[PDB]
């Protein structure tokens, strides 16, 4: 059984640092023999406003609008804009999803809060009960490749950003733990625009080191422990 | 004299909680006798991708598209869209920037992280000298006003989704201190979906109570240990 992995890709310039990572990754992963798919949300125009146009049919409550309410009933009717039934359909079908970004405040750019608010809709990715342990894509990997302006020491507990495990968390417990992939440890690849040429091409080069045995890794545990401590 | 309150508005409905919310602060504060503005950034179909379309004119380097050095740039040479000018206008004279969110994926929706990653560009918001304490924005008051799905108990050091002062960190330290806001206590309205007709009537009393006194307030020491620590 071959491996498929899907990559959510978010920067606006292919010949980026982050273009390198996504190339590089398309690269080790094709050679190994892994399906891959890359959605390059800036390319496709992704839409990423969460409004009433996400759905097809009559409203459950036409009168006061309610997102969360009307996508999960659209989602069982299977009545969802097909620009998301389409990322549906390639996370469906990933045994790993990695999302490659820049950091943008702490956090993933809006195109890419867009894709999950969006994507990971309620009866797709998680239902009430059925989050956490229990979300409804388990048996899924995720990971993220993050590229940071800030350097490895800005990101302790010491230095002026605080530990970068602590901007992790909404992401890699709030959002993909939640919906129940297990979540392998990120690549973070710091301060790209203030290294040297080789210090970069380095970076990149110990992330394809790295796929080359992705397959091998553990997930992290994914707990208030394991990002804060105490 | 005179304050000025900017709310950063983002929810999709008028007849939501949320909208609820934003009318008692609007009204309260206008009451006093506050200068009052409001972004509705779903009204106004903001936009939130952050694209090459946001520098007007001609692109200082066409070939590689870097986001943060046009932006930069364009700063200077008062070329950016008029969306986001007008945004920066706003938060200029303004003495105190609230958000109204729903709480979507442990951070904002992602039409507000598009207001934030365009709106708070190098040159306005913060530059090399001049973050965090430096940051550009000091002077103004910031205040995060946030409704959930989770219970209050979901929320707690050892509940399921760890304490709330754990998604704060990226947007009131990451974001809004790092441009030199001071930072009030959050407003956290838990699960106004799942509290009773009577509990929601008092959630919305204690905001207004709040908003009376807000002058009042001492800004929080946005720190880790705030957030994280015991
Ligand atoms: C709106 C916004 C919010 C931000 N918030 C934060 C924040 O909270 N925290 C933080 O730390 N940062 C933040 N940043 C900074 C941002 O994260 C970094 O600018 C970004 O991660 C760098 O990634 P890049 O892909 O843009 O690098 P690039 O801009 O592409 O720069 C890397 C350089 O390396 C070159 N290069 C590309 N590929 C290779 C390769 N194969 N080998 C050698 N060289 C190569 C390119 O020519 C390029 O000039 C923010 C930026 C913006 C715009
Ligand atoms: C994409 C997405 C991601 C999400 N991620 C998270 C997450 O990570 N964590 C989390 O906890 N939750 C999450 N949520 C849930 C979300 O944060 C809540 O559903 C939302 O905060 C509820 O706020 P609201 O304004 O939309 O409420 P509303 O649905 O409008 O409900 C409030 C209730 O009060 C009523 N009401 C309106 N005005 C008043 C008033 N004047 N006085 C009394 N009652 C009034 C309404 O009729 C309604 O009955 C997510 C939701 C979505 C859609
Ligand atoms: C260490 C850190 C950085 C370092 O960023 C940079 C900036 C420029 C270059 N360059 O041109 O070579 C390299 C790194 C940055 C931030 N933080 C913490 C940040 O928080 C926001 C940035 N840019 C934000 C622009 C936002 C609104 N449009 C940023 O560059
Ligand atoms: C504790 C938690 C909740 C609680 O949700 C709710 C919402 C409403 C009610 N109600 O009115 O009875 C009860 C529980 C929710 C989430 N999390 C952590 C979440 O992450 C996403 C939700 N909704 C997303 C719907 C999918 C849209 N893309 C959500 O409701
Ligand atoms: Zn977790
Ligand atoms: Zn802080």
């Amino acid at each position: 059984a071959g491996k498929k992995v899907l990559i959510v890709y978010a920067h606006q310039e292919p010949k980026s640092f982050n273009g390198s990572l996504k190339n590089v990754a398309v690269d080790e992963l094709s050679r190994q023999g892994c399906t891959v798919t890359v959605s390059d949300l800036y390319a496709m125009n992704f839409e990423p406003r969460a409004t009433d146009k996400d759905i097809t049919g009559t409203l459950s409550n036409p009168e006061v609008f309610n997102y969360g309410v009307e996508t999960h009933e659209a989602y069982k009717q299977r009545s969802l804009a097909s620009d998301i039934t389409d990322e549906q359909k390639k996370v469906r079908e990933a045994d790993l999803v990695i999302f490659q970004f820049p950091l943008y405040w702490f956090s993933v750019p809006a195109i890419l809060k867009g894709w999950m608010d969006r994507v990971l809709c309620q009866g797709f990715a998680f239902d009430i009960p059925g989050f956490y342990d229990s979300g409804l894509l388990q048996g899924k990997l995720a990971l993220l490749s993050v590229t940071t302006g800030g350097t490895a020491e800005m990101y302790t507990k010491t230095g002026v950003n605080g530990d970068s495990r602590y901007f992790l968390w909404p992401l890699q417990h709030g959002t993909l733990h939640f919906c129940g992939f297990k979540v392998l440890a990120p690549q973070i690849s710091f301060a790209p625009e203030i290294a040297s040429e080789e210090e970069r091409k380095g970076m990149v080069a110990a992330w394809s080191q790295r796929l080359q045995t992705i397959w091998k890794e553990e997930p992290i545990p994914c707990t208030a422990h394991w990002h804060f401590g105490q």
